[PDB]
């Protein structure tokens, strides 16, 4: 290797220059390095995000989101969605992904629950591990976020969390650990604290679990502004995320100084205070994985064009078997015959899609069809389909009545400018629950009204509109943002009134009396940086909903919802099919899903809470979202589908449950022990219906009655996914590791086998298991 000889040959500048990401000269990505000519290494570039590249000023492929793709429980469809990031990363001259993320989902309200994969470790390490092999394999390395304990954003700047070992072993790490040994190219350190130290600057995190005892070969790298000092690279944070930015920085000007990488940096190796070895170790480790990945070659490979069709397919089948069917009552669905020929579509994201989540994942594609569209196009020539909105995001620029100074709506500011935009007051006409609408273009802006706080601009849609409740009377109202350099930024102000959105819903409660069946896409707003307030559906959805399904007896709901929603009006519904954010193919396969020309096939990898408040870290501030910039993780082990089924609650819908328009029979499992002391489960399933379609054989193993510590009472361990024909039996094996037989022995610090006899049961969702042997572990 050649990587330890090229460092040694550099200056400490050189060196330095590894170390933190400065500014894109193309103003696209997140970062770049200048890389070393005269040593023939070139430039460093990484982008965002876990469900596609995003370039500023330039469209990639919107992959669904990535809990869509963990709901396929399919490692095959993570291979591709990653090949097909790999190569988007590659043509639009980029080295890097900043991703995938892989947290565990333990807080409902986790605003980045969508960018995730699960509340299971054995589904978020598969899922990473299948995705990062795809990406790396097509040439552009990953970077596994965000290490560790990133489960909410709350306070996430400031947080620290207090994790108890096997907590941290048996549920947040093993998708990291997978990671590390599937040779991720690097990991991006979380903002929170984990355990008395910032995680990036958590020497017990980063040296001795990451590199002393997982063997990691890569390098890490912070979240952006998140590395808590210059000593911080002597407890193994290789490269600091961030500068200083008023907003956006013109073509040309230099990139603005790193704070405790650069200068700093420099200062303290020269003192002795930073040994210069560290600098050394973190430059070697970056320089290495460019030689694993071809980019010191003389003459590297040449990068690809970009394969639109095929990341359209790709984007397509994700969300066509990511999707879950969560209720059909009657066979409600597939629509056919004359209730699939007239049809009342409702709900804004019918018409402008919901494709990706908000925040740093935002990715903007080429184009996106609208739901509304290809139903259209599927219930044929002869059908009549209707579309009312049914619920307003923007309402009309609010009255100049009710503004003190009045606010000039459009235009504020010329490209390049910062600014206060706005000090004022509001004045509400009658108590109620307001959206409140702030549509920005060409820049950011973020609006204060009393304690709210509302973020607009691209990354965050083309409008932020939460329903706030307010008094009559007036109410503080703060505006400040800044322009893009090539555009000014424009803003509109709005409001949705109560009378407003009662008038909406009334218009497309009319529509659903008119038409045989009823389509309500419903969405939520989870986005990076804050936690969704509550579990509802924004705004007046829920009246919405129920209105419709008062109206209309054949309502079914399309959720465009990131995570657990609450569903006060399922009993209304025939049917509801959760489509996540299903990217930029989402309406072809929506409407695919709808109609049966597929048969819908994902799995829940989260709970779905019965309860606004009554999940695994309700009621408590110490654990969520923290008092004093402390929490600690109560629950322990028993988070997700294990705090349900130790607190014997019923979540509104359990962890893989997925429904399906065909019907499947399987038998008893067969058990034997494999080579290495894993488990081989055999189990024949049969698709007993009139459909072609996919189950997810799921394994779940019982408490070792010779173990003392915490133990679930029962536990993922395998899962296989299979496709039958109707008719069709095939016998499906399911691995189960080793590992999955152990518990993390906090007295040993090590893996313990948990023996004697336990109940697996096998089944299609952590709800119906059906199937059931007695294995005596040893
Ligand atoms: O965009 C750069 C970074 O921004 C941070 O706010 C997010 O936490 C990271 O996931 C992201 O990669």
């Amino acid at each position: 290797s050649r990587a330890a000889e090229l460092v040694a040959q550099m200056t400490l500048d050189e060196k330095i220059s590894f170390v933190h990401w400065a500014l894109d000269p193309d103003r696209q990505n997140v970062g770049y390095l200048p890389g070393v000519p005269r040593l023939g290494i070139p430039e460093l570039r990484a982008a965002d995000g876990p469900n596609g590249i995003r370039l500023v000023g330039q469209t990639a492929t919107a992959l669904p989101a990535p809990v869509a793709l963990a709901s396929t429980f399919d490692d095959t469809m993570a291979d591709s969605y990653g090949k097909v990031m790999g190569r988007d990363g590659r043509a639009l001259n980029q080295d890097m992904v900043l991703g995938p993320m892989m947290n565990n989902i333990r807080v409902p309200h986790g605003g980045r629950n969508y960018e995730t994969f699960s509340e299971d470790p054995l589904v978020s390490s598969r899922t990473a591990v299948a995705q990062i092999k795809g990406i790396q394999g097509a040439g552009l390395m990953t970077t596994a976020k965000h290490f560790a304990a990133n489960n909410q954003e709350n306070n996430r700047f400031s947080v620290n969390a207090n994790v108890d070992e096997q907590t941290l072993r048996e549920i947040e790490f093993p998708a990291f650990e997978a990671s590390s040994k599937a040779g991720a190219a690097s990991f991006m350190c979380a903002y929170n604290g984990l355990n008395g130290k910032p995680s990036c600057g958590n020497d017990e995190l980063l040296n001795n679990v990451l590199r002393t005892q997982w063997g990691f070969q890569g390098w890490v790298m912070s979240d952006w502004l998140a590395t808590p000092g210059t000593d911080a690279i002597t407890k193994g944070l290789d490269q600091e995320m961030g500068v200083e930015l008023p907003g956006d920085v013109p073509k040309g000007e230099p990139s603005p100084p790193a704070k405790f990488f650069g200068e700093a940096l420099k200062t303290a190796v020269l003192n002795g205070t930073v040994p210069e070895a560290a600098v050394t170790r973190s430059a070697e480790r970056i320089v290495g994985q460019m030689e694993k990945f071809g980019l010191l070659l003389a003459t590297p490979a040449p990068r690809p064009e970009r394969d639109k069709a095929g990341a359209q397919a790709v984007s397509r089948k994700v969300a066509e078997n990511g999707a879950v069917l969560l209720r059909n009552e009657g066979q409600a669905l597939p629509l056919a015959g004359d209730a699939g020929k007239s049809i009342a579509v409702i709900g804004p994201t019918a018409v402008d899609p919901k494709v990706t989540g908000l925040g740093s994942a935002h990715v903007v594609p080429d184009s996106a069809a609208a739901p509304l569209d290809t139903i259209k196009a599927r219930a044929g020539a002869g059908a009549t389909v209707t579309y009312e909105t049914g619920e307003e995001t923007f309402g009309t620029q609010i009255p100049a009545g009710n503004l003190s100074p009045a606010f000039n709506q459009g235009h504020q500011l010329e490209p390049g400018k910062a600014g206060a935009l706005y000090d004022g007051t509001l004045t509400v006409p009658a108590d109620g629950e307001y959206r409140i609408a702030v549509r920005a273009t060409g820049g950011y802006a973020t609006v204060q009204l009393g304690s709210h706080t509302i973020e607009a601009g691209q990354v965050y849609g083309k409008v932020s509109s939460p329903l706030l409740k307010l008094t009559k009377g007036t109410h503080k109202l703060t505006i400040s943002g800044f322009a893009m350099s090539a555009t000014p930024l424009s803003l509109e102000l709005g409001w949705v009134t109560p009378a407003a959105a009662d008038a909406t819903i009334a218009e497309a409660v009319k529509s659903a009396r008119k038409a045989r069946t009823a389509v309500v896409f419903a969405y939520d707003d989870g986005t990076e940086g804050v936690d969704r307030p509550n579990l509802s559906l924004p705004g007046t959805q829920d009246k919405l909903i129920s209105a419709v399904a008062d109206a209309n007896p054949n309502t079914i709901v399309v959720l465009n919802t990131g995570s657990s929603v609450l569903m006060p009006w399922l009993s209304k519904t025939r049917a509801v099919l959760d489509m996540w954010y299903p990217g930029q193919a989402g309406a072809e396969a929506t409407a695919a899903l709808l109609y049966g020309d597929v048969n819908p096939s994902g799995k829940l990898t989260q709970s779905f809470p019965a309860a606004e408040n009554q999940h695994a870290v309700a009621g408590d501030p110490t654990s969520y979202p923290g008092v004093d910039n402390q929490q600690t993780y109560r629950e322990g082990i028993h988070v997700g589908y294990r705090w349900f089924d130790k607190e014997n609650v019923k979540p509104l819908f359990p962890f893989g449950h997925g429904l399906s328009y065909t019907s499947f029979t399987q038998s008893a499992p067969t058990v034997v022990r494999t080579s290495t002391g894993g488990l081989k489960v055999t189990v024949t399933v049969r698709n007993s219906g009139k459909r072609a379609g996919q189950e997810v054989v799921q394994a779940y193993l019982g408490a070792s009655p010779n173990v003392t510590a915490p133990q679930a009472k029962k536990k993922l361990v395998g899962y296989t996914k299979v496709s039958l024909a109707a008719g069709e039996a095939k016998t499906v094996t399911v691995n189960v590791d080793r590992r999955q037989l152990q518990f993390w022995d906090a007295a040993t610090d090590n893996w313990k086998t948990g023996t004697g006899n336990r109940l697996l049961q096998t089944g299609s969702s952590s709800a119906d298991l059906r199937g059931s042997a007695t294995v005596n572990v040893w």
